[PDB]
């Protein structure tokens, strides 16, 4: 008596092994393949945050208990699960013209960034949809964005209401809380993108919701380009904070990410880390959601919402 429907995970995309790197990232730097310095570069920052093979294998953990749940909680209708990566296969396109072979005719997507964005949201559900109208028989909603879930925000709120629950007393009274999103060019401004926006609020949410007055907004992972991206990268905000205020931590939340990616495997742990041990400062950063259950039933809801369900 359950009606059948696809259910369409988008992700960026991580890749598979280190052999896929190269790939990856000319498809990331839209067609120059990298340097062998560079690329050679890369492959070691992997090798650093521990691998490459366990990073893709959250995504895929990601959508199957998604699926599974999807179909416990409810009984009106049965999810069948299609990843659809941006950056490596199978491809947006790929999934999607595979749901159709299936003989799929009704889908709900979710990408894996709860922010909306005219560039990465917006696009994959873009060239979802058109891969499907190129097909027919087959039609797909989507959501756009659910940073304001209750249940993503408390699961941040609780994460970071331990971490300065663990602090020493000097810490807990002297920290700095840093909600930190992928970044995208300003370019994005001409089109009223509430991108920017929905990151403030995720932040201002889940501050608010630890009880903590002192926070601020970075970016970080932005790309190469000579036109201007979003600021200020969490690296010079954390430096300049403590120019001025001189916290003795800084708790690090990537609420932008989903995942332990080399986003916040290395731009965060290291790199951010490089910067706290720098100035002498702690540094915090709460496990990622990834394939957690809390995680997974928060999804689970806002799908169900998309649905009227
Ligand atoms: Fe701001
Ligand atoms: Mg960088």
């Amino acid at each position: 008596s359950r009606k059948k429907m696809g259910l369409l995970v988008m992700a960026y995309g991580t890749p598979y092994k280190e052999e896929d790197i190269e790939r990856y990232y000319t498809h990331i730097r839209r067609g120059r393949k990298p340097e062998p310095e560079m690329l050679q570069d890369l492959k070691d920052r992997y090798e650093a945050i521990g691998g490459i093979s366990p990073l893709a294998q959250i995504t895929e953990q990601q959508a199957h208990n998604l699926e599974q749940h999807l179909n416990e909680i409810q009984d009106e209708i049965t999810f069948k699960a299609y990843i659809g990566l941006k950056h490596i296969e199978p491809f947006i396109e790929d999934a999607v013209a595979e749901m159709h072979k299936d003989g799929i005719t009704e889908a709900v997507s979710i990408v894996l960034a709860p922010h909306f964005s005219t560039f990465s949201v917006q696009s994959y559900n873009k060239r979802a949809k058109e891969e499907a109208e190129k097909l027919g028989g087959l039609t797909i909603t989507s959501v756009e964005s659910w940073y304001d879930e209750p249940k993503f925000v408390t699961y941040w709120v609780d994460r970071v209401k331990e971490t300065y629950a663990s602090m020493p007393e000097d810490e807990r009274e002297n920290a700095m809380l840093i909600v930190s999103a992928a970044s995208l060019p300003e370019k994005i401004k001409e089109f009223g993108d509430p991108y920017p926006d929905q990151l403030h609020e995720s932040a201002k949410l889940i501050a608010e919701g630890a009880g903590v007055s002192e926070y601020a907004v970075g970016w970080q992972s932005e790309g190469n380009t000579p036109d201007p991206w979003l600021g200020p990268d969490v690296q010079d905000l954390t430096r300049d904070l403590f120019e001025q205020k001189g916290y003795q931590a800084f708790v690090y939340v990537p609420v932008g990410f989903v995942a332990d990616h080399l986003e916040v495997l290395y731009d965060n742990d290291y790199e951010c880390k490089v910067v706290t041990d720098d100035i002498g400062a702690s540094y915090y950063r709460p496990e990622m959601p990834n394939a957690k259950p809390e995680f997974i039933d928060a999804l689970a809801t806002v799908v169900l919402k998309k649905l009227g369900r």
